[PDB]
């Protein structure tokens, strides 16, 4: 047999930037899924609070290997 | 950091128009997903029947907070 | 087994979206037979003494193929 | 001699919806610009607040004749 | 009132070719989801071993019928 | 120091896959068009009956030269 | 007034350049198309001979005002 | 520190050419607009009269480094 | 409704990396920006001297909130 | 590791179909190329004599390990 | 039943304009590869010296047949 | 007057984007000649024990073409 993978998409977050916001996500979603393999960054976004990146923002495509 | 958000994608239908097929299909996401924040159109079609559009069906992503 | 054609307009109207597509759907309606779907390409409009005068719905339009 | 256009961006809000957020951008617009000519929609958006969509959001290109 | 779809995205894939791949991840989608509509391929990816494609690997947009 | 190319859209569609889909919708285009040149898959979609694939659907340009 | 238009794809060529290719497309569409109103350039793409640009080709959009 | 460009969109127009409406656009950009960098077209466009091109029509993004 | 804002694009740019090209960018705009809420990454570019990045160049659409 | 690769871009034809377009251009590919690890469909186009397929033609970007 | 083309990127560029920086780059390409078939333009560019475009620069893609 | 080539790399690094960035242009310095700027074309990355293994930054690279 051949495996299928499932794609969703999550947006991880942090305050000091791209890279701790893809790992942030990517922990979250760690939590509770199991195979993950890959990701894909969609966009990088940020929330300003006076004149300042409050939040890096990082949506992601991540793939990962569905059980039966 | 800590906030992570999921995007999922759904298509909302209405027989009268796109805003009314926006908020059909939010509607059905309220019922039973929690903290939405946010929703942007990928994209606009229908079906026509009888040379008329028979439903508008926009195509949505839709941002929520990840609870814990 | 079905062959579909994909044309393209423009549907227009003062009033708004959904008109503007409907509006164009119609004429179409008026030639074509079998019409079946529609996609949105974009939304633009013309403006006149700054309110939009038109908004104009580019539309591809698909139609199964007669023999 | 021959028109240069400029293109801004802006977007519009409407709690009803894509028409009226339209037309209550370009209505802010025509408060200070003159000789706007057409608009392009890059996107539709929204903001939601308890499952119901707050206000809706059209981001568009602009375009308006430059006076010399 | 009218129905709303929800569209999930998944990887197909087949060490026999296009089609294979796509019947391959549709068929896994079927095990577990109901109301199946459409699909719409949003790439066409493969790993290759020794120079030769070991898997297609077909990522799908895939779209059903919500249930209440 | 000439001809002048015409681009159609048609959707081929065949319960086999995505070249007999190909192959199929060309035949038509075949029928009545002269001088067909080209082709370019714009998309591969397909509908489902009960979690199979029914007909798999490519949207294809189709270029041809123009006669006088 | 509430006119439709009619958008159409075609490919200008000429071995002079990117304006001589598509004039020479629309001097075409001229040749039987009424109420013709504005192109939009698809891409510029040519073939090669003997090293050298042998022909230009803009393929265009062309949008004309149905009449009823 | 390290300079910041600002980038903003227009269009240039010319009823002889893509390159003509190109330099009409920044010409007019140079009127008043300092340390003019660089451009990218986005678009090339025309509004057709009478069956022939009354005006070339790009739209460029221009850069140019920001002052303090 | 009545909210609407207006959406610039800059480029930041900074020896350092992706972040600190980001930072530089929208501190630039906040020394005269006011109300300033988002901004999304539109590309992400560099020069290079010495086979080395010289600068990372970010460039960003910056949404704020017009005044009245 | 920390390897870096290298993504090269070609067509493979076949008259067959599309899955032997894509391990036609492969194998060529492979006649020369080392530690090739990945492909991407571009896009699938062709060319027609008499009304029909004489070649599939599958643009794929092809992704190898740089050796030292 | 056979051949592969090869597929890669260059800039051409000319301060006269678009189609003489096109030509320019594909004339240093002929310098060196043998069966180029056809190119696309990805995008038009330029830098400016005080206000005036020095070098328009085309970026293509240009393909051509491998040999064995 | 000038023709430029640009090809396509993916720079990797188990740190970040910056590194992967810097880690890919290294290797091509090491063979290639007057290079003159990159653009990313994607930000993806392999994932192992549900954290990220490798950064991978895929990069157009465009270098000044001799003779
Ligand atoms: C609701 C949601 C955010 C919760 O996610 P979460 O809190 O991070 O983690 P979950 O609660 O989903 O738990 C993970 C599940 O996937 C399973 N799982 C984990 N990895 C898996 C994998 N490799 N393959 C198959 N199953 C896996 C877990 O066992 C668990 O299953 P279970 O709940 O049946 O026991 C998420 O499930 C979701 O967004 N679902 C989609 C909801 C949706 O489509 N909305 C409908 C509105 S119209
Ligand atoms: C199946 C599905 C359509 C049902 O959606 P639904 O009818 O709208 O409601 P759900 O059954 O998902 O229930 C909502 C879930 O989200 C959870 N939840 C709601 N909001 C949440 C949020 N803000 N954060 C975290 N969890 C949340 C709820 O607790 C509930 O989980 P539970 O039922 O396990 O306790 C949808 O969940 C789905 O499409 N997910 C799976 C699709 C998929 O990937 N299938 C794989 C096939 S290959
Ligand atoms: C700041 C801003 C939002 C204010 O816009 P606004 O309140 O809606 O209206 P403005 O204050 O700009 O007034 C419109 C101006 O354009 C002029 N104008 C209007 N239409 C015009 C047209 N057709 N052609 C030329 N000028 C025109 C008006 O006369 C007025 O000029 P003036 O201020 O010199 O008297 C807007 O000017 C802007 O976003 N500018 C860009 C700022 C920027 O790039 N940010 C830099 C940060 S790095
Ligand atoms: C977890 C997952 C991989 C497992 O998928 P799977 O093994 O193919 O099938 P599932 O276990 O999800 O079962 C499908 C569910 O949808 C329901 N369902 C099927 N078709 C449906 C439809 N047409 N409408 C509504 N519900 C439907 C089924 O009843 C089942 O619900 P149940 O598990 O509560 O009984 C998949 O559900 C998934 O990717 N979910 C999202 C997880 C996620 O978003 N993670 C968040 C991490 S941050
Ligand atoms: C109506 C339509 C679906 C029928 O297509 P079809 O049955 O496959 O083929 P047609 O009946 O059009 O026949 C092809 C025509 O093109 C001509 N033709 C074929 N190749 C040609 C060539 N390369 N150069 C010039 N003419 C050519 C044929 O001679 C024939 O013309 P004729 O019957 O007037 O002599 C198709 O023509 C179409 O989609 N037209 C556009 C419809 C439209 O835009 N409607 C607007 C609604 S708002
Ligand atoms: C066949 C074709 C190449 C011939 O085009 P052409 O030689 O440039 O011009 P045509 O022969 O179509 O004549 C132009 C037509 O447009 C009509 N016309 C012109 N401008 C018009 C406008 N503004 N509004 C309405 N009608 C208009 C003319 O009356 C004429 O039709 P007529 O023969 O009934 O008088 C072209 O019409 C075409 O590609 N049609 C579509 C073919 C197609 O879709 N094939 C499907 C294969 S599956
Ligand atoms: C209004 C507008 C059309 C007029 O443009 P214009 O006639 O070509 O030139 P302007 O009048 O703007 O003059 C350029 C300004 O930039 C300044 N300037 C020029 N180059 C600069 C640079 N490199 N760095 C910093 N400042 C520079 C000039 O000093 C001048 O400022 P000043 O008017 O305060 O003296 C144009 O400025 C514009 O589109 N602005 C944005 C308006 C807008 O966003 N509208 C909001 C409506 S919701
Ligand atoms: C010229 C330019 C670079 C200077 O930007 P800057 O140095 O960052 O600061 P500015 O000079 O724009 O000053 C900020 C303006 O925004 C206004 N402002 C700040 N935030 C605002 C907000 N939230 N809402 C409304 N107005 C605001 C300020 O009052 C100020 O206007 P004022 O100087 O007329 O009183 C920039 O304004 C610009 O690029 N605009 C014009 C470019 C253009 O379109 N030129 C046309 C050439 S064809
Ligand atoms: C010219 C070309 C078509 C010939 O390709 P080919 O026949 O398939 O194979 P080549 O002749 O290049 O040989 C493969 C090379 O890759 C090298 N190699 C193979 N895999 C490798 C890898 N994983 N890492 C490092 N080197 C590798 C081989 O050593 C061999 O080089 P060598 O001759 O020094 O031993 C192809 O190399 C090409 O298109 N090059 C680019 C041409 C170009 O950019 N022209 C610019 C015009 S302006
Ligand atoms: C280095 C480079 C810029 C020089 O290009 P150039 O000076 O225009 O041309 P080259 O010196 O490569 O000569 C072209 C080669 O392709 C061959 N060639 C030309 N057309 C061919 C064809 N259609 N089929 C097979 N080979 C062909 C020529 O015979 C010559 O090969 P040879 O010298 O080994 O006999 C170019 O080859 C290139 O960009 N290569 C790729 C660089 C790269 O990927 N570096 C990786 C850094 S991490
Ligand atoms: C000029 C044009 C807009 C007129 O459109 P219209 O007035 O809305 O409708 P038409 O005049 O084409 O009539 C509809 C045609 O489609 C046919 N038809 C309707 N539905 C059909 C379907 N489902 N399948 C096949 N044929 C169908 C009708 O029988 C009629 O053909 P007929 O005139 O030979 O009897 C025209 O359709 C068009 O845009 N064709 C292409 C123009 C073109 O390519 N020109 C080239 C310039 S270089
Ligand atoms: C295999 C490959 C990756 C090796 O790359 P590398 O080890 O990083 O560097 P190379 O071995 O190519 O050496 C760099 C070459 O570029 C040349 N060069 C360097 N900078 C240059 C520049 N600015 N302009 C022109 N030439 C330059 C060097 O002189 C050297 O050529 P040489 O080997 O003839 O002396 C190779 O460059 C490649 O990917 N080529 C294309 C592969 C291909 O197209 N194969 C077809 C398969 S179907
Ligand atoms: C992906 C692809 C794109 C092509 N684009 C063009 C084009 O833009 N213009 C053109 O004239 N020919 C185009 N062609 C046709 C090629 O020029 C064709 O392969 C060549 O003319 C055949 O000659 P050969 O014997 O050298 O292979 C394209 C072919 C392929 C496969
Ligand atoms: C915009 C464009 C795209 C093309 N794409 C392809 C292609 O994908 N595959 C191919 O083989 N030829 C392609 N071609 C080349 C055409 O097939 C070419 O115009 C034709 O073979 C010339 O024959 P003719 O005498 O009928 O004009 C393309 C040409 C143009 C202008
Ligand atoms: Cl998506
Ligand atoms: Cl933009």
């Amino acid at each position: 047999s051949n495996h299928t993978y499932r794609v969703i998409e999550i947006v991880g977050t942090s305050p000091d930037g791209v890279d701790a916001a893809i790992q942030g996500g990517l922990a979250r979603a760690a939590q509770t899924m199991r195979a993950l393999d890959w990701f894909e960054v969609q966009s990088i976004r940020g929330h300003l609070v006076d004149g300042a990146v409050a939040h890096f923002q990082v949506c992601m495509k991540v793939g990962f290997r569905l059980e039966d």
